């Protein structure tokens, strides 16, 4: 819908798994988890929310960079950024 | 938190309630869930938000007019905005 949230945690995301030689779940949730709370911690179903985010926004930035897009483009495929 | 936009679905509330003689649920929270979807549909638990901050938003606001708050402080009140 308006997005302009789910832009800056996609924004987020990869920057947490674009740099990492290791791209994998290993706690690189946790810290998405935080700085997707700091973003959205003040809403009742916050954590849930974050919990959900942090596997469809790190599994879908992780496979689109696996199969070649720009690491830039990748939130404009996914949310229209 | 964060709060940008709970500030933004608050400020939206408010327009909804205080204009209106006969204050009550009545589908003023329809609107609200529209405008707060608008706001916040592009997340994987959006409806369940918007349920819960209908009655908690136009609740707290109704009340905080009732007990002599400014309509323009009220969001203030409630969250920092």
């Amino acid at each position: 819908n308006s997005n302009v949230i789910v832009c800056e945690i996609c924004k987020m995301a990869v920057k947490l798994i674009v740099p990492e030689a290791d791209k994998d779940l290993d706690q690189l949730e946790k810290e998405f988890i935080q700085g997707c709370m700091t973003l959205i911690g003040w809403l009742p179903y916050a954590e849930k929310e974050c919990k959900a985010l942090a596997k469809i926004e790190m599994g879908a930035i992780k496979t689109l960079l696996e199969n070649g897009s720009a690491p830039e483009e990748i939130c404009t495929t996914l949310h229209a950024c």
